[PDB]
């Protein structure tokens, strides 16, 4: 009775990257850059803050392995100092908030590794995964896997809902958040998926 | 290889409370008030916001068990309306954080049961735990357990420090957050435990 | 007396760039990418070997002067190690070669300055400007100009055709070469000029 | 604080030649022929590429001028086709390059006129001058002068060091290059002279 709640674009596949390490600078299709300290511009550079989707195909210099799913993960870089704010990905989902029911949030999360003259790669800002009903933010998990470099690790978020839940009927929501708590500044998110069960 | 981390009345249990289900309205010895949204007044009653120790003894009107850890909690009450902000408790530690280090902090989490003149405790607000350095937010547990009307459940935080944290020699802090995500919004807190180990 | 010769994109104000300091990855329109080593791949990411046009507008952060002309100018970035080959722009020309004419063949010529998070611009490849009639460099200029970090400087390269010339009536040419003779081995070119004038 | 760099028959003063309008055919003392293509034979002889000093003096046939210095000039004479490479003279020198260092190469070039046994000496294959360290062109002129039939023309090449030069320390050269772009496809030059003075 386990049903999956849809999410566009849920592994960044969106859109096709035809060389490997490539990447976009404009905020993933589906998805809305989560912006509450403004630190990321409407127009985007390489000596800016940025989001968008990469390529981690074979042959990659940034992982240890390929994608979690498909082709592509969403990144979200921070070029202010550490402590600056957050930044990352929302999605608001069709789906609503029902009573009784087991909801179960996971997200790969990516730690990028190596160098590229002189620029290093080194370091995690950390992350937070959050799932929303309305605007509160019902379930996060807050940097509490160790990701070492160049590897990947899945992000779980759990929450229940009783019969008499404040935010029923409000629509769900993720977000995906760079902490901006150290450098290097970037970090990478794969394969969304949110399931939804009858308690 | 384990190492315990020293938090003072980690339990709770000072002060001592005689009578049970009796309660202070004072911040708990070794404790501060986390008070962001200025939400728990400096002064208090039993009517406003406040915070203090309880007593979960013998026959105990709340929970269908007895304190997690020794007699008493704390508690974290919120009077005003759910949305309005946070409050809980805060302890910053004499250690500092170091280097290739796997912390894990513990708390057991209490959800409040049964009716007290004409009161329903029905309901639950949310809780956080946080693991600080500094004034940082390390690691931290947004609500993930379900919590049962009238039990505990022990929440757990997990920190893995690199070589070059950006926050080492920062003091550890612990944080234990009240959300007031809904009501009835009370809160128990017990047993805190924070452990290092080598990564 | 004297004629100019026309030069499509001469001054790589195509395409347009909004935001200063950015730049494209792509062979600007109306040129062709100059290649004899292969050094320049053909789908160019921010990691490989590339050109494209660059804004050097108000706060630019490499040069202590705005682009000698409009916003752009034209930029070739070679990767690989000083001695591996040379790599530029090429544009043939509408005109062709015609006798007892002098020709004068100005570009402005940069040396980037600055650092970007470790990345350093400091060091110049070397440049060389060539005027073409068919395959045949009837002249150039191969880094006579000395230039500081963070200027442009005017290169002049001059042909003058007698009444039997071999190449009479060949199309004529520019090609603007990276010399890859040392490192940061990314330079500018822009204002690109060519006159004729009878002797 | 101008200093002169020591060339070896900087003047192709040697051999002495005694008869005006008479030449030698083998490589200048002190130089060696410069043979990237091989048009220039070990044994060379009337019909054959050569190269070689010759004596401009009173009444020559084949200039409107005396040397540009003392008697003699050098010459390269290529027998192949226009297109089919490139020779002349080369000497690598006891000076290495120094830091913050403005170095001058100057050097006569010289089209030959006139009729020689109803040859026309009528045409110019153009040149190039090259400074050198190890084997990197740091600067040259590709053929920008005008010369006359009949007369010689001074070219200068100039190059700057910097403080962190890749090349530093490598020994200096010069090469004195026919372009074989044209017939008549012989060249002369005479009174190389290359200065150096601190920045
Ligand atoms: C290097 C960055 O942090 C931004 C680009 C980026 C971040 N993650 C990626 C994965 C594959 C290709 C590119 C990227
Ligand atoms: C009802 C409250 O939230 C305040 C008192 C209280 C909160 N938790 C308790 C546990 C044992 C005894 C008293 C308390
Ligand atoms: C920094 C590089 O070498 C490639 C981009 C670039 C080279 N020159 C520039 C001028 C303005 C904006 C960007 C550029
Ligand atoms: C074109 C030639 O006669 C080859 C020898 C030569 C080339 N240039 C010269 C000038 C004076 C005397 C002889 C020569
Ligand atoms: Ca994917
Ligand atoms: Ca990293
Ligand atoms: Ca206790
Ligand atoms: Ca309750
Ligand atoms: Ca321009
Ligand atoms: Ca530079
Ligand atoms: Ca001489
Ligand atoms: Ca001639």
């Amino acid at each position: 009775s386990v049903v999956s709640i849809p999410i566009n674009n849920a592994g960044f596949e969106d859109p096709f990257i035809e060389v490997v390490d490539d990447y976009t600078v404009d905020t993933p299709p589906g998805w809305t850059t989560y912006n509450p300290n403004n630190l990321v511009p409407e127009k985007r550079t390489t000596w800016t803050s940025n989001n968008g989707v990469g390529y981690v195909g074979p042959g990659t210099q940034f992982y240890n392995q390929l994608a979690p799913e498909g082709r592509n993960i969403g990144y979200i870089y921070l070029a202010q100092k550490p402590g600056s704010g957050v930044a990352g990905f929302e999605q608001i989902l069709d789906a609503t908030l029902e009573p009784d029911t087991n909801y179960t949030l996971k997200v790969d999360v990516g730690n990028l590794a190596g160098t590229f003259k002189g620029l290093s790669f080194a370091g995690f800002p950390g992350y937070r995964v959050e799932l929303l009903a309305g605007d509160t933010v019902l379930a996060a998990d807050h940097n509490n896997l160790f990701i070492k470099e160049g590897e990947f690790k899945t992000s779980t978020v759990t929450y229940t809902s009783t019969a008499k839940d404040l935010h029923l009927g409000q629509k769900l929501g993720i977000r995906l958040v760079n902490l901006l708590q150290d450098k290097f500044s970037g970090l990478d998110f794969d394969n969304v998926r949110l399931t939804a069960e009858p308690t």
